[PDB]
RNA sequence: GUGAACGGUGGAGCAACACCUGAAGGAAGGCUUGAUGAGCGUGUUCCCCGCAUACGCGGGG
């Protein structure tokens, strides 16, 4: 990976570096994420709200958007 | 398939016009380039100082 974010053709968001480290099971919430509407209520927090959003793959593909429980950036 | 992928902040524009740094102000008042140094006396063994180490050398009044 060289760049992150959008508009990478104009040189934006060039990644200086990254580190990948293990963390405890209860310490990391991976659920801050576009989740389906029938998701587990343990996984759903107060930040997650219903929207027309992709939960997978090409997140820009409006034909693949579903009724999702997603948080807000 | 990083809600991505695609996308020029561009084109034009006088800092410039006018405007006297200088009007006035004493380098003055005293002062031998001539002085100084360049010529006129003593008539024979006697005190001190060093090198030596006394055989004598050097100096000194």
């Amino acid at each position: 990976c060289r760049q992150i974010g959008g508009k990478r053709g104009v040189g934006f968001g060039q990644v200086a570096g990254f580190k990948v480290e293990p963390v405890a099971e209860t310490d990391c919430p991976w659920s801050w994420r576009a989740l389906p509407a029938d998701a587990d209520p343990r996984l759903v927090t107060s930040e997650h709200a219903r929207c027309i959003a992709a939960i997978r793959g090409p997140y820009w593909d409006r034909t693949l958007h579903v009724e999702a429980l997603a948080p807000t950036p």
